[PDB]
């Protein structure tokens, strides 16, 4: 799973509707691990880069995630990301979404979630949620590119971090780097999860 005993993935997509298709989607063997120090370069060595986060830990709570995203669907119509976490906690969350170009940060989106109890537990469901504008353009010319290499090519520079919070007391509760190839249309998207290790 990607979760902890304390906060738990349920569900995450990028799609586009219009007025789905999805992006990249993981609904839901340990986990095969990835050490950090292998990513420290397509995330910033800033102040909430991942060698700063990984730091304080706790390491338990890092997590990699390697997308082959179905770019196969011209101009529309809704972008949008879903998530989804559970807990048995009743917290609230802060979670913060770094998009990285050359390990350079060129967006920070930061949203709250309050807990929803349902089904003997707590739900934190960030719905339809506007895709940026920099990720809306970015993947309409990601599309047009001609030859899935290329994409893959474009795709080495890109890179996600996903931060979860808990709001109340600075505490990290789940940590996500995802990056990013293209899959082929027959293929369908698809991803990898990896525990981040250092020892
Ligand atoms: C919520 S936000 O808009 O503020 N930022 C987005 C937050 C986010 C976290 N993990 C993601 C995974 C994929 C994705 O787009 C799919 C995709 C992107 C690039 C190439 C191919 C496919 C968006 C995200």
């Amino acid at each position: 799973g990607l979760g902890t005993a304390r906060l738990q993935l349920v569900e995450f997509s990028a799609f586009v509707e219009p007025p789905r298709h999805l992006f990249v989607h993981i609904s839901q063997p340990p986990l095969e691990s990835v050490d950090v120090r292998q990513i420290y370069d397509k995330f910033p060595e800033k102040k909430g880069g991942l060698r700063e986060l990984y730091d304080r830990g706790p390491p338990h709570a890092f997590f990699l995630v390697k997308f082959w995203a179905d770019l196969n669907w011209s101009s529309g119509g809704f972008y949008g990301v879903s998530s989804q976490y559970e807990s048995l906690e009743h917290m609230t969350l802060t979670c913060s979404s770094k998009v990285c170009s050359f390990g350079k940060q060129v967006v920070e989106k930061v949203e709250t979630e309050r807990a929803q109890l349902e089904d003997g537990r707590f739900v934190y469901r960030l719905l339809r949620s506007p895709m940026c504008e920099y990720l809306v353009n970015f993947l309409h010319k990601l599309r047009q590119l001609p030859e899935r290499y290329m994409m893959n090519s474009v795709l080495e520079n890109f890179t996600i971090l996903q931060v979860v919070t808990n709001r109340d007391t600075q505490e990290l509760l789940l940590c996500t780097a995802y990056v990013f190839e293209v899959s082929t249309s027959e293929r369908g998207a698809q991803h990898h999860i990896y525990r981040l290790v250092r020892d």
